[PDB]
């Protein structure tokens, strides 16, 4: 958190849903492909850490869970650019 302050950023994380949440048992959408950069360097964080997959613009976690709810973040990384962390995804079990 923060007293208030406002900032921006040039990554646009999508996520799906938008409001980043689903059933147990269903399967959400990472997508982080910068409009600027046709292909820039797309990672994933979970928690803080590198997860063990392949950087990719789409990320798929189909089957979520209790054990997948947490926060995922997009970091973009290339020329003319730097350690740039698109805001942080918190993705929880909604129950319907």
């Amino acid at each position: 958190g923060s007293s208030g302050s406002s900032g921006l950023e040039e990554v646009q994380l999508v996520v799906e849903p938008e409001g980043g949440a689903v059933a147990p048992g269903g399967t959400v959408t990472l997508t982080c492909e910068v409009p600027a950069q046709p292909s820039p360097q797309i990672h994933w964080m979970k928690d803080g850490v590198p997860l063990p997959l392949p950087p990719s613009p789409v990320l798929i976690l189909p089957e979520i869970g209790p054990q997948d709810q947490g926060t995922y973040s997009c970091v973009a990384t290339h020329s003319s650019h730097g350690p740039q962390e698109s805001r942080a995804v918190s993705i929880s079990i909604i129950e319907p």
